[PDB]
This record gives C-alpha cells, structure tokens and sequence, in this order.
C-alpha cells in the first residue's frame, strides 16, 4: 500500500522501490560526455551505483552521443522535476541486468541522427516499472521490454516509430518487443508503426527464466494505425489480452486482434483473449476469437485459430509463480475516456503542472480523429513531424523556474507553503502531479 512505487502504480512492477531510500542527484545540465561524463548530467547520474532518485533542474533535450546503459538498480527517475520537461534524444537509454527502477514523466525520441538503435530498451531486469513516459521516432524499435520480471509500462505512449529509415536491413517501423516473466503492458497508447505493436517476445532472446514463467498481461491499451501486422509472436510464452481497443488507421492491413506464432511446448490454455473492442469490426468484437490467428508450423502463415481450439483459455490466466499482482481491468469505454479524452497517458506533467508537449497531443489528436493525418501515417523522419529539432525544444523552455536555492531537489515556494514537512522529497514529488 505505502510499498507501491507510487499512488496509482499497478500490475507485475508495483512494488518496485527504485531510488525512494536512496541520494538525491540533481540533473542541472543538459550535455552528454560519454569519454568524461560531468556531474550533474544524466549519463553521470544513472551510471552512479549508489540508490538514487535522479531529479531535473533543467529542461529541454539531451542530445546523447551513445547509449546509456543502466547497470546500477535502485534508481528512480523522476522526470516530472523537470520546469517544463526532458527529452532524450540521439542514443538509447538500455537498461540491462538490473533491479528495482522506477522511471517516470521521461520522453524518449532517438531521431535521425547516427545510430540504428531504439529509443529505449529494458532488459534481463527485474523489478522495473515505466509509468506516464512517451517514446517515438526510433529506427530499430521505439520501445523494447523483454526477458523481463515484475515489470510494469503504464500510462505510456509508444508512437511515431521511423518506417523508411537508415536502418541497414531496409525500413523498418517497429513498436517494440514486449515480454516478460509477469511483465504488465497497462493502460497505454501504441500508435503509428508498420508492425510490432509490440511483437510478443515468447520464450526467446536468451531469456534467463525458464519458458514456463514467460507470462505477460496486455490489457486496456489502444493500438491505432499499425501497418501490415499488429500484436504478433509470443512463441510458448502464455499471455492474457483484455480489453484492448483495435482501431485500423489509414495505414492498417492486417485485421486481428493477435498473429500467434508456432508455440509447440504449449499445448492448452497458451491465452486468454476477450473483450477486446474492434473498431469497425463488430464481429470480431462479439466474438474475439474471429481476431486470433495461429501458425502451426514454424513456416507456416497466419490462419484463423480453429474455433473450439483449447490453446485459448476459458478463463483469465494466471502466473504459476509467486504473487498475482495483476492489474485492475477497467471497460474499454474508460480506457478510451481516461486516455483519449483526458489524455492521462504519455509524460503529460512537468514540475508546473499538466503539460502534454505538441507530439505526444498530435498523436491522440489523431487517434480521437480531431486532427488530420496525411497519408498512411506512417513517418520516416521525425523532420515530417518537427520543423526541426531546435524548434521542437523551445516549447520546453517557457516555463517557470523551479527555485532551489539550498539544492535540495525541493521547490523552495513549496517548501514555505509546507513547513511541517518541507523537507520531505517524496511528498514534494508527489505533490507535482496528484
Ligand atoms: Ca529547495
């Protein structure tokens, strides 16, 4: 109850600590020095071993130079410190191998700049959870969360990956691989990519847990405008899919719910499939299972899953290890309200206050059908999107200071407005967004 990560934290990753016992370390500059990383600087921050809640005295986009990998857990990152709100751009934050992190209100845009990388990964960890984050604009995938346990993406948009990019193998618009060992896939918007969204990993990738714990829950996200396939893969890996909302795009070809692949070591029970809200289709709505496709042989194509067939289970699924943390299921009429309508999803606060950058408020624009979309939707430069990235920054930098004269990662004004508890830095951060 008070050992949930934060208020409205949920699913497989809820408990995780991250940095809440740790060192505050203040982020006071926006530079990347891979070779002599300075002080005050995120690569530094989140290459320090001790726990740590990383906090931001800065705004605007970190432009990395390579990738961060994350080896050091305990950490948490709390990027609705921020004035006005940070992105990170040019390199991948890759976690891997690590324990108990929490990263919040962080925006994660690799853009067309030198590497054929994703925006960002989470790997061989667990203990993790991503809560309010946004990722777009990758040139391998926009965001990775495989071979994972206890973990949780909340409250996220995934959207915008780049389709015809400069990636080596061709183009190559990819949502992400998502899998896990109890790993929660909740209340999040995954919008605009040719395919994988996200491509269940299954039992594969070097997992290091055996195959019978693969076990993920993907439950009240919207997935809008995927390309030639959507939810695939899952190879011997069980999974629940619940009230999900389908809505094709102008791009979309593929018309299912899910692409299971050849799973051999699963014969019974492999998935739970229901509830899912097809947009434009009511058959597939009354009736999930006319959405779910199966490959019986590693070389085969997607047929339909022949109707009494027991792979699908009756009843919601359930982890045979430990805990049962599962999510709350709402309706796919509130799941549609609470991040459509009150876009309650993506990094939609800053140390101000509500903020919802021009982006990420495009790309639910654009799933509600408000704002228009030109062509098939489906970018291969984020220069389609941004006039550049300059421009994009500045409305980054328009908002108030935060005072922090002792350097105490507590807004001075809400400690004088606190005083009984002013030096309290969970409750400050707490305050910035309930
Ligand atoms: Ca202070």
């Amino acid at each position: 109850d008070s050992n949930l990560a934060f208020k409205n934290a949920d699913g497989y990753g809820k408990y995780t600590q991250g940095g809440r016992d740790g060192k505050i370390y203040i982020v006071n500059s926006l530079e990347d020095n891979p070779k002599n990383p300075a002080k005050g600087t995120l690569r530094h921050a989140l290459k320090r071993k001790y726990k740590r809640t990383v906090v931001f005295n800065i705004s605007g986009v970190i432009h990395l130079k390579e990738p961060i990998i994350v080896k050091s857990g305990f950490l948490t990152i709390a990027g609705q410190t921020s004035p006005g709100g940070i992105t990170v751009a040019g390199a991948p934050v890759q976690v891997s191998d690590a324990d108990h992190i929490i990263i919040r209100y962080m925006r994660f845009r690799l853009g067309t700049f030198k590497l054929a990388e994703d925006s960002m990964s989470v790997r061989n960890s667990r203990d993790i959870i991503i809560d309010h984050c946004s990722f777009s604009w990758s040139v391998d995938e926009t965001a990775s969360f495989y071979n994972n346990q206890r973990f949780t993406l909340q409250n996220s948009i995934v959207a915008a990956s780049l389709n015809h990019s400069i990636h080596p193998k061709g183009h190559h618009g990819y949502g992400g691989i998502w899998g896990g060992n109890k790993a929660s896939f909740i209340n999040n918007v995954i919008a605009h990519h040719n395919s994988r969204t996200p491509r269940l990993n299954g039992s594969r990738l070097k997992p290091p847990y055996d195959e019978q714990f693969e076990f993920v829950e993907f439950s009240n996200n919207i997935i809008f405008n995927w390309g030639s396939n959507n939810v695939y893969g899952s190879e011997n890996g069980r999974f629940n899919l619940i009230n999900n909302i389908y809505k094709p795009g102008p791009a979309s070809k593929a018309i299912q719910l899910v692409d299971l692949w050849y799973s051999p070591n699963i014969t019974k029970s492999q998935a739970y499939i229901s509830g899912n809200y097809f947009v434009g289709d009511e058959k597939i709505t009354a009736d999930n299972r006319l959405g779910v496709n199966y490959r019986t042989s590693k070389d085969a194509k997607r047929k339909n899953i022949s109707m009494d067939d027991k792979r699908l289970s009756r009843v919601k699924l359930e982890p045979i290890n430990g805990a049962v943390n599962s999510a709350t299921i709402n309706s796919t009429q509130k799941t549609y309200s609470t991040l459509i309508k009150e876009k309650n999803v993506g990094a939609n606060f800053n140390a101000n206050g509500m903020f919802l950058d021009n982006i990420d408020t495009q790309v639910l624009n654009q799933v509600d059908g408000s704002t228009p979309i030109n062509g098939k939707g489906l970018i291969n430069s984020e220069l389609e999107m941004i006039k550049s990235w300059e421009e994009y920054e500045r409305q980054f930098l328009g908002f108030p200071d935060i005072i922090d004269k002792n350097k105490d990662g507590i807004n001075d004004r809400w400690a004088a407005k606190n005083p009984t508890n002013q030096h309290n830095i969970n409750a400050y951060i707490n305050s910035i967004t309930e």
